[PDB]
């Protein structure tokens, strides 16, 4: 064998990771949106819903192709838990699947100098509640949300967080913290200095009620009731 290794990791000290920025047509559609003000528009928590639901649409058709992951069901279904502790709204699940070319391939700002079109559109004739919608801009979330930061684990694949919020500017690098097998984690960092956002009786009957009774697992995590289990809230101060 090779003379040892060591506990030693590091990739590069210098930038350590990749990093790029469209600091132009992007940042003129960001400055845009940043300068609407966030004036809290809860419309996108139907916009996202149907985003969510679409991407299991997907994989509901793919299940015709490839029945493996119907073969149990470990998972495959709707996790949406808030994580008071890490302020992070999570969603948790897998999803039609992705690959890391589609991460390079732009998922996001799929505008590319196409942007001309739609701000046409959007100078005479409708106004950005529709930008989420063409999956050009899902960032309509930052209107009440500061981070995205998304961390895929791996299975016969690799592994990568990748993150942005705001400028143009993203960063890919691989993870090392083994929580799951392989998942899609996808945690909005809520900005706590704006809204709490973490009210789980509005949360449970928004989802419900926009539901409309969908043939589909819903997992909602909560926050401590009263009766066997207890622990302190600070609501007063």
């Amino acid at each position: 064998m090779p003379e040892e290794t060591q506990t030693q990791d590091q990739p590069m000290e210098e930038e350590e990771v990749e990093t790029f920025a469209f600091q132009a047509e992007i940042a003129q559609l960001m400055s845009l949106i940043i300068n609407t003000f966030y004036s809290n528009k809860e419309i996108f928590l139907r916009e996202l819903i149907s985003n969510s639901s679409d991407a299991l649409d997907k994989i509901r058709y793919e299940s015709l192709t490839d029945p493996s992951k119907l073969d149990s069901g470990k998972e495959l279904h709707i996790n949406l838990i808030p994580n008071k502790q890490d302020r992070t709204l999570t969603i948790v699940d897998t999803g039609i699947g992705m690959t890391k070319a589609d991460l390079i391939n732009n998922l996001g700002t799929i505008a590319k100098s196409g942007t001309k079109a739609f701000m046409e559109a959007l100078q005479a004739g409708a106004d950005i509640s529709m930008i989420g919608q063409f999956g050009v801009g899902f960032y309509s979330a930052y209107l009440v949300a500061e981070k995205v930061t998304v961390i895929t684990k791996h299975n016969d694949d690799e592994q990568y967080a990748w993150e942005s919020s705001a400028g143009g500017s993203f960063t890919v690098r691989t993870d090392t913290g083994e929580p799951m097998g392989r998942g899609t984690k996808v945690i909005l960092h809520l900005k706590e200095d704006q809204t709490e956002y973490l009210e789980e009786r509005r949360i449970k009957e928004i989802v419900k009620k926009h539901s409309q009774f969908i043939g589909y697992p819903i997992t909602l995590f909560v926050e401590k009731e009263r009766d066997k289990e207890v622990s302190d809230d600070e609501a007063e101060e």
